[PDB]
């Protein structure tokens, strides 16, 4: 389960977000772009790939996969191609206040999502799970 | 030495790549921006600080990081902004050097070799790279 992530999209503002979960840990990375398009999709997919060692991503089946330049991208960092956000809207509410750019709120929010602990003392953050899992898999 | 993260600006093609290099790992994180603005740091540092364990950062002390955006965004990640305290950039552009002619732009070819950089084994086969230091380094449990 190490390499496997998902990623979706979701429209608030009229705009655009990518996130993608680290399924085995539920980490996160999201970006906000203009539009849904395959260069923005495969941009992502690139700097994803280049910090965490991405196997395969599940997706949605829009357009923004399908293109050309997603599977140059794909082939090019070897990945294969086959909930957790509703928190991510949630958050994104909590701290929209907190800033004039929606941009701006997005990441604070994964921020907040992947540093917050699970549980009590004893417990993992997100962020934690992630390295854990990847540094026992070496 | 596991928090502490070193910022750095390089130009090519007149375009600014903001670097963050994880000093202990030689991990790098890497995006192209449209200029080295208070606003484009203050992003860049938020997004890096929601990644990685981010104690401390190192900055060449540029104007981008003495405006109040950038230190009031360090300030509500919890980083210690460490300015004026002491190549990387020649190794990166000689990387994107060899993939430039396989990217229309040069955001993607620099995206390319970052994932190279962050890939390549240091020393013989025996060794581990960059994106294998960095996770054993930071790894609590
Ligand atoms: C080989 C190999 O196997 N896993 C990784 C890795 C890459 C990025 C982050 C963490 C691990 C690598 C190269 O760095």
């Amino acid at each position: 389960s190490p390499g496997i992530w998902q990623l979706d999209c979701t429209h608030l503002e009229g705009k655009v977000i990518l996130v993608a979960v680290h399924v085995a840990s539920g980490y996160i990375e999201a970006e906000v772009i203009p539009a849904e398009t395959g260069q923005e999709t495969a941009y992502f997919l690139l700097k994803l790939a280049g910090r965490w060692p991405v196997k395969t991503v599940h997706t949605d089946n829009g357009s923004n996969f399908t293109s050309t330049t997603v599977k140059a991208a794909c082939d090019w960092a070897g990945i294969k191609q086959e909930s957790m956000n509703k928190e991510l809207k949630k958050i994104i509410g909590q701290v929209r206040d907190q800033a004039e750019h929606l941009k701006t709120a997005v990441q604070m929010a994964v921020f907040i999502h992947n540093h917050k602990r699970k549980g009590g003392i004893g417990g993992y953050s997100a962020g934690e799970r992630i390295v854990d899992i990847i540094a026992t898999d070496i």
